[PDB]
DNA sequence: TTTTTTTTTTTTGAGCGACTGCACTACAACGTTGTAGTGCAGTCGCTCTTTTTTTTGCTGGTGGTTTT
């Protein structure tokens, strides 16, 4: 099912995506999570921001 | 295939046009001489702007910097 978050800051959806995924979690432990970014320096900054919310961001793919 | 020395600057404006001095003949005043007009040459001032006009792909799109 196709979901659209309409949010003005960006911290509000960072806070849906965490909730996201400690909601359902992968099957496969080692399936890559693919997370679309507008260039390689927002890619940076989620990967920063998911490090500080979660403690460790690994295997997520960012294309 | 190797390798040596070394510390002195220079030069540069020219054509246009006038000022002044000396020679040179034409002609009228008193055969000869003084004044006037022009030619030629040495010397010298002067003077040489102003300015601005543009398209270029931000990531046009299998794209993306950096660690073992």
């Amino acid at each position: 099912m196709l979901r659209v978050y309409h949010s003005n800051r960006l911290d509000v959806l960072e806070a849906l995506m965490e909730f996201i995924v400690e909601r359902e979690r992968l099957d496969d432990p080692f399936e890559p999570e693919m997370i679309l970014v507008q260039s390689t320096g927002m890619a940076q900054w989620l990967q920063m921001t998911l490090s500080q919310k979660f403690g460790i961001a690994a295997n997520i793919d960012f294309p």
